[PDB]
């Protein structure tokens, strides 16, 4: 009786950030599906600290601290995810985490870019994949944050 | 008395495997240097297989295996480091190994971008750092390859 009970936590990883309101509207949304089965959000601006490595080394530890990644891949400035995102997915991959992914653009990457090689000839990858191989652990990638929602319901239960 | 020596060990993480030549040039270069001091070089490429995941694993493997990630964190195709050498980057810091960055361009993000907003408005990042904070650790941010391991030299001896 009375035995200690873990909520569970997902880190909010992706350029959402970098919106104009910085991210307000995405991780409003992400609060409001998660609340509903009482997962913590774990939200890249939670409490900032005003210094670069201060802010970095929250992030980590909120990695450390989650149960799942959700990791919003989706084309950054151009045809690639985010690189905050991609060091954030490969700390979770070295810590043994459930990383899960979703982008709004599915398509290879040699269909992105029309070509085996870039307008400056260097090649884009041939792995039938959505983005660099290093990003893709055999886990499906999603269409939305909500699809990769419902694997973590699905695969991490209370 | 025969005791057993470690080598020492760096994992060449950087875009170079996107190169017409997928790195060569490169790779030999740093083969070169390393040979030198007697490090070994553990290259992306290096017993490459031909499924995706089975090459996700095997570097994954080398930044375990390794005491030092020397990364290329140059602009790639824009002004954002390559997300699969962020990747490794990530990969490395959660495993506390030593990494080290370079890139060929050490301007701020906001002087790259010529503002505090790229043109679709998203915000570049105002912390006086040339890329993504994630992938800025405290150790000094390098001009090149053999700066970096010059650093690794002064750092890490036999
Ligand atoms: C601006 N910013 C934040 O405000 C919070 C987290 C974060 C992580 C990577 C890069 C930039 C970031
Ligand atoms: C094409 N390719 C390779 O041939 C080898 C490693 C590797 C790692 C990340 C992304 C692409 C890669």
């Amino acid at each position: 009786h009375h035995h200690h009970h873990h909520m569970r936590k997902i880190y909010i990883a992706g350029p959402a950030v970098f919106n104009p309101d910085m991210g307000a509207s995405y991780y409003n949304k992400v609060r409001e599906l998660l609340k509903k089965e009482n997962v913590m959000p774990l939200i890249p601006t939670d409490n900032e600290a005003t210094e670069a490595l201060d802010i970095r080394q929250k992030n980590i530890q909120m990695i450390k601290d989650c149960d799942a990644v959700i990791a919003d891949l989706s084309p950054f400035r151009g045809h690639e995810p985010d690189c905050g995102t991609a060091f954030e997915v490969g700390c979770a991959a070295a810590l043994n985490k459930m990383v899960l992914t979703f982008t709004s653009d599915r398509r290879n990457m040699r269909e992105k870019y029309g070509s085996g090689v870039d307008k400056d000839n260097l090649r884009v990858e041939g792995f039938g994949l959505p983005f660099n191989l290093m990003l893709y652990d055999g886990v499906e990638v999603f269409d939305s944050f909500e699809s990769a929602f419902k694997y973590f319901l699905a695969n991490f239960p209370s």
